[PDB]
């Protein structure tokens, strides 16, 4: 029963494009979704996409027999520095399935047990930072989460120490990364990207790409210098062979993959931890239930791998934070062939879709009327949640490769934070979500009061 | 018989003032002493002093029945920020005696045992930093020594965490202290200090004093707005009573003492550790001997107080570094009465002397013809070194109140460094000594290779 698709307001020949001229475009799209419903058409000069918000349509978009992963505009601009790495490659690119087969073992259960001590190393650094604050002081939450998550992927992935906790400024890599993502986001609104008004933006972009590549050079030269048997992600990038084609990755792809894993392997986990902590401080009964679980399970001076796997409620906290503010908040798909979506919306081969993950997660037919409430108990019975209703890690063969890594890291760190400190929302912080493609609270600060529980090596 | 002392080149009414013209004045004066010998006169508008370089004259200068501590012109400029704190007070000022009696308990044996655990906390942070460096990186030595020494006095003295190891740039207290010390030093070489052309200097000096004073306020607030009472130097400043007068220190003097202990309680110790590591990387046999002592003695995951006291050779290394580059490189005396120095130099009451410590420490009649060589064995038995030949901590009742604190800190940290790493002078560093009144190597860099010995939790 062919329906006509809704569409937000237009700007003459620019069509919908100026609706993206904002530093909060995903948030602006959620508002549009609220007015127009489960699907809307979005036009720009030479381009059309459809934004999906209901589980009813997204479950169809998630059928890999009908839709493949698409590079959204955001990912095409990101590709300028991440190339054909795993996040920004098409599914049919030879380097996609190649990298995937080679690197998949680095996220096995045996690898995870292996990473756990390194994760603990960095989590201790966070805890001791906060134990060593004086009575004035407060904590800058997303800044410290970025220190922890970047350092964790550096050490676990590459045996490389960013030493973020030794700098009172952001690490230079972070400064260039952030500016690069922000440039990619700002580029989304540009009708004429080659106008001279943007020459300065382009110069800065190339400088940031260079800083990122200077750091990759040191990661690689440090590994050749030592040689010593790490068996980590970087070992597999340099040595591993694809069981299908027999080939290793080439040098150019390796570099893209290092960049890829440094960024995707940390930015969104920093966001998650930041949002989790925000929700916990604003929902003191949930904070208490979470802290009780941490105190009952984490009975040794440092957490074991087994003990992290026992933090069920902490996991539920993290899932509910991902429900409300999934930190990579969209993914894109293209129609393999002419098809009809939902019995109502005809699509032509190649047509593009955008899944608005935060809206999917507010679908009242799935989650009920109180979709804004922070309630981790929504995840008491994960097997009862409808298929394709909860997608913070994407879909199918193109789903997040580091999902278990990120969940383990965040569960360990959050568990230790709740074991070691009581937290005060001392400014009565008002949520301000900064967008850099990814989502993070900006300006979130708290005070921690040490419970004075001794920590271990 | 009675002699006339030499004097270097004078420039009319400016006297010797234009002679220096350098950011390395102590190094210059050491060269003048090489030329002119054990004693020379040095004059500037409105002041005269006499630079002493030999043990035979300095042993008389150190007789406290004949000479008391003088505020050199340097210290008089330091006094513009440090007031009548212990370092910049006259021996006869009521505030010297009061603070001396009130703070001296903070350097008791039982106090020192109490500091050990907090010194270990900071030293563990140092070692952890160096363990976490990547293969391509290097260590900036005086920068990290300053992070360690500042943090140690902050914690032990005031229960305050500077958190220097969580910072890229130096703490702003350091930046402002360095500019203030540098201003004091430069004022010494300034013809017409009150020619309005130096108003920008005085603006900057006042701004740096304010920064140092804003930190003092945070330390006192943190102590007052914090119930968990300690028993440290600040506790005695805020509450202690002078047994003689029965009076506590007033608020103005307390503030001067905090500034004074934060500066004197770290800067020179930083210098010492930097010079000591410099001399170890230039003398591999000495390095190896010190490393072997550290391995043999430091057998536990963290050092105990008793273990630090068994590190004899490490202490000898530190003393030999102090011989060659004592980091507070002069002290001043005045004549209590008319007297004859060394049976040849008549002095009237009030006449000033300057002990040029690096030159004293190079007196060939005491140490031999090899005085420039780094040889810690000179200090195997320090009772067999003549009286007043070795004075890096000053003299008598005005000697360093923190000498044991400094020696224990530096011994601990050097021991742990030697236990945990091999060191490489990877740039073949050429010694460059920065002067800010005090002395420090500038630009000194090494590479450390971990010996991969685990470190224990902080005690
Ligand atoms: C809270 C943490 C994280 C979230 C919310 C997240 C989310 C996602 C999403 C939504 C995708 C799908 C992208 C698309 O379809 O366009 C994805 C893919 C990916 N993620 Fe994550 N992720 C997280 C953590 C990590 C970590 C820790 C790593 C690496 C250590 C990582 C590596 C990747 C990679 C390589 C891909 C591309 C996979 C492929 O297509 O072969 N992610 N992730
Ligand atoms: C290697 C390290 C050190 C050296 C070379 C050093 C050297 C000296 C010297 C030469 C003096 C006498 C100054 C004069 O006569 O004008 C002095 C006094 C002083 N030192 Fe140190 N010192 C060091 C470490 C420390 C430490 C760690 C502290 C504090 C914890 C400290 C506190 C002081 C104080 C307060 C005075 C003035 C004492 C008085 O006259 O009552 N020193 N020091
Ligand atoms: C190299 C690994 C870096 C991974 C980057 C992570 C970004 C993931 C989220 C991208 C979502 C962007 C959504 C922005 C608004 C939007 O609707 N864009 C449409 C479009 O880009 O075509
Ligand atoms: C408040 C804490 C004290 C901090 C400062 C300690 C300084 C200790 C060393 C002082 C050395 C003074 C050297 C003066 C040499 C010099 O430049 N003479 C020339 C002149 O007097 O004109």
């Amino acid at each position: 029963t062919i329906k006509e698709m809704p569409q937000p307001k237009t700007f003459g020949e620019l069509k919908n494009l100026p609706l993206l001229n904002t530093d909060k475009p995903v948030q602006a799209l959620m508002k549009i979704a609220d007015e127009l419903g489960e699907i809307f058409k979005f036009e720009a000069p030479g381009r059309v996409t459809r934004y999906l918000s209901s589980q009813r349509l997204i479950k169809e978009a998630c059928d890999e027999s009908r839709f493949d992963k698409n590079l959204s505009q955001a990912l095409k601009f990101v590709r300028d520095f991440a190339g054909d790495g795993l996040f920004t490659s098409w599914t049919h690119e030879k380097n996609w399935k190649k990298a995937h087969n080679i690197l998949l073992p680095s996220f096995s259960q045996q690898a995870m047990k292996g990473y756990h001590a390194m994760m603990v190393d960095i989590a201790v650094q966070l805890v001791q930072k906060w134990e060593r604050l004086n009575a004035d002081e407060h904590i800058e939450v997303p800044e410290d989460m970025t220190r922890l998550t970047l350092d964790t992927i550096g050490l676990c992935g590459f045996n490389y120490r960013f030493n973020s906790f030794y700098r009172d400024q952001p690490h230079p890599f972070i400064t260039s990364m952030v500016r690069a993502l922000d440039e990619a986001m700002n580029k989304l609104q540009r009708a004429n990207p080659d106008d001279p008004a943007y020459d300065e933006n382009k110069r800065q972009f190339q400088e940031d790409i260079k800083v990122m590549n200077d750091l990759v050079d040191k990661i690689i030269a440090d590994r050749k210098a030592s040689g010593e048997q790490s068996d980590d992600l970087l070992t597999h990038m340099l040595n591993g062979k694809d069981p299908e084609t027999g080939e290793p990755l080439d040098d150019e792809n390796i570099r893209y993959q290092i960049i890829t894993f440094l960024i995707a392997g940390h930015e969104t986990t920093s966001g998650l931890l930041s949002f989790a902590l925000y929700f916990l401080v604003k929902n003191p009964h949930v904070l208490q239930k979470a802290a009780e679980e941490a105190a009952r399970v984490l009975v040794d001076p440092v957490p074991s791998y087994k003990q992290v796997k026992q933090l069920k409620y902490v996991g539920m906290v993290l899932n509910e934070a991902l429900r409300l503010w999934p930190t990579a908040p969209a993914f894109s798909l293209y129609a393999k062939e002419d098809t009809v979506l939902g019995g109502e919306y005809p699509l032509e081969k190649g047509d593009e879709l955008m899944v608005l993950i935060p809206q999917l997660h507010r679908d009242k037919t799935i989650w009920g009327d109180d979709v804004e409430e922070f309630r981790p108990e929504r995840f008491e019975n994960p097997s009862a949640i409808p298929q394709h209703a909860f997608k913070p890690f994407g879909n199918g063969q193109r789903a997040c490769i580091g999902q278990q890594f990120a969940c383990h890291e965040a569960t360990l760190v959050l568990g230790m934070m709740l074991k070691h400190f009581d937290f005060e929302d001392h400014t009565n912080y008002e949520l301000d979500i900064k967008e850099t493609l990814t989502l993070k609270p900006e300006g979130f600060v708290v005070k921690a009061k040490s419970k004075k529980i001794p920590l271990g090596g």
